[PDB]
């Protein structure tokens, strides 16, 4: 692909492996799940899954069943013994294909309990089921009290019939990226209660797990049998409040770069881009970076996004357009085709994804995950 | 059946009859001009090839893309689009596939000497002449050639390449900065500069088939800016360029995309229960919550946290707290739709659902960004092909 000449997202799989390594050291009591949903947070699902497994991940996590099934179908195959879990299900989804593919499937509700049991019955092989507990996030889990009682009950019956085995009990935190937030302790308490209850009724899960990246990095009591450090595996800190990648032995995996399309002199008083929200203060040079919001450069970073060009940080001049944006180069005259580095690990003087997050009023998770399909991915150290 | 399966979670429904109607409506609105169907960025999220075909059927005689790869993909479509449709691309960088573009008969934009040298080199090596459009920077300060010496030199090099039989300048074009703000003084200033820079080029000897400057908001509001060709991108997808310009209905337009999902969970929760990351929403009393299985990886902007609208079970709901990567929650106020019930995030608006403009407002952006960044994990379903 000559598509890389315009722009590319370089994915350093050696950095990803080092991150997995570092996260395994940080959670020595637990298995590590490589969360590779959303096309591995924009980094490429299958290449990142292989690298994570090579570095010691024994679980893969996806949102949709289609994502998990694509991992099972990869050629050459990932090891047959890697566990693959998926959790974002709707009525009528491919439960039977998931059971036949030996996926761990999350169940938060009776409807899904019924459908997976029906699918196991029709497939003639038992399902592996994880029960999700809503411990305080108020999102995908089963509520405590009657809902949980009923769900645990139906799971035991299906076990009795040989239709499934409950392989895990899990939940997810709301505010683990704010250390000391009182909801963290409240959720852990509730997690302990709800899991104690399920085990006393007779469930025998292989894994209990609640930890995402910020809990993995800051709460050893929340590690249990399995940690799910998604954003950290891609070398990106969950928040500045938690710390920098370097604080945890982490290195950003993605570098986003483009080649300048145009370098041109313009007079003072010349408007730049839509709405003319920037006006040259005097005679100067403008550089055209051929990436825009269709490529995942957030429109919210208009006037603020940083980019390394020709030895200095520049910032976006005025509005980001669909396919491009402009920087004021202050008189410098790099060649057309010169490298513009939007973000990376930061060790060459370039910005990081967290700098973009700040410029766009969002979090670094969104920045890396929404880099568009029009930007080719280049895998290094595969 | 694998098709039938991903649509169960969510889908972006693309009504090509609405797109064809929009192209007809735009052609009425610019009777002096050919219409270019701007299908860059995967047709603003709607699907490049299906939209290109529909637009051509409805009378578009030009297709516009940003990258050469987009344009080459249109040339290569099977079945082919008509051989006589013109396909233009404009976002080039040094060393791009100029020769392949020349051999594929694309119109290629040039704003600079580097590019003039590369395309002339490629035409020389291919042994076939290039079709080149010169872009003028009339005030936008983005991709065009500046007036004065830069333009003089570019027009000069183009004439020499014409003299050698290496290319023909097929167009002279530009693009507006503020056409979405009617009466903004930059509009007239750019048109005046466009007229001068194009007059200059023609008097030096260039004979373009088309002159063009109009995007959607100019096409809709500025008949003097139509020239020989209009490029109404967002309007073709039935979306107004701004509320200042008007609503789609004001222009005989209908939104082409409908974004919908199937509820993944409906559950009862007590009062005082936090909802989603950071607990920016707390249930005020006992209630029901609905889980919509779409998140910012699917293109639901995180900026619409606490504000995005969605039609569920007969009423508009709004996002409760933070939108997550793969899902968000709504407070259903006690209602108990079935799991799997339809949640309509946006569409043309005639069934009581929100529009892409409502999402733009909720997310502090423009409707262009909403439709364009709907993620590849959302399948597109084409109706009225
Ligand atoms: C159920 C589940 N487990 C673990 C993770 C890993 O989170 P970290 O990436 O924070 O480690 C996530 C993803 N969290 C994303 C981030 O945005 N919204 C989500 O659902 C998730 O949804
Ligand atoms: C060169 C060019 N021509 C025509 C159009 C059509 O514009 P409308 O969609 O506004 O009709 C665009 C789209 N402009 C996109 C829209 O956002 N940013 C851009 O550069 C464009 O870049
Ligand atoms: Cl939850
Ligand atoms: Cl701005
Ligand atoms: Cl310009
Ligand atoms: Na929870
Ligand atoms: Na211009």
């Amino acid at each position: 692909a000559d598509a890389v000449l315009r722009a590319r997202a370089e994915i350093d799989l050696a950095a990803l492996r080092a991150n997995v390594r570092a996260l395994r050291e940080r959670a020595p009591g637990a298995a590590l799940m490589a969360v590779v949903k959303a096309d591995a947070y924009g980094h490429g699902a299958i290449p990142c899954a292989r690298a994570a497994v090579a570095a010691g991940a024994t679980w893969l996590g996806t949102a949709t069943p289609q994502e998990a099934l694509a991992l099972r179908a990869a050629e050459p195959g990932l090891p047959d013994d890697v566990r693959i879990m998926c959790w974002l299900w709707t009525p009528g989804g491919p439960w039977r294909e998931a059971v036949e593919a030996r996926l761990d499937v999350s169940v938060s509700a009776m409807w899904a309990m019924e459908e997976v049991t029906g699918a196991a019955r029709a497939a003639g092989v038992p399902a592996r089921v994880q029960l999700k507990a809503d411990t305080g996030l108020g999102r995908g889990g089963c509520q405590p009290g009657a809902d949980w009682e009923r769900l645990v009950g139906a799971a035991l019956r299906a076990e009795e019939e040989g239709l499934l085995r409950v392989t895990g009990l899990w939940s997810h935190f709301a505010c683990a990226d704010e250390p000391g937030h009182p909801s963290i302790a409240a959720q852990l308490t509730r997690f302990r209660e709800m899991t104690a209850y399920a085990e006393q009724r007779g469930l025998r899960p292989e894994v209990r797990h609640i930890a995402n990246s910020p809990a993995t990095l800051t709460l050893p009591d929340a590690h249990f049998d399995l940690v799910r450090p998604g954003i950290a595996m891609y070398g990106v800190s969950p928040s500045p409040e938690i710390g920098t990648p370097a604080d945890f032995g982490l290195r950003p995996v993605m570098t986003l770069a483009a080649s300048l399309a145009l370098v041109k002199q313009v007079p003072g008083g010349h408007g730049v881009s839509y709405g003319h929200h920037y006006t040259t203060p005097g005679e100067t040079t403008l550089g055209l970076v051929p990436l825009g919001y269709a490529d995942g450069i957030p429109r919210h970073a208009s006037s603020s996004g940083p980019v390394l060009v020709d030895g200095k940080w520049r910032t976006v001049a005025g509005r980001i357009a669909m396919d491009q944006f402009v920087v004021d180069l202050g008189g410098d005259r790099p060649e057309p085709g010169a490298e513009a580095v939007l973000f990376g690990p930061g060790d060459r003087g370039e910005p990081t994804a967290e700098d973009w997050a700040q410029a766009a009023g969002t979090i670094a998770y969104e920045i890396v995950t929404r880099i568009g399909s029009r930007v080719p991915r280049v895998y290094v150290n595969e």
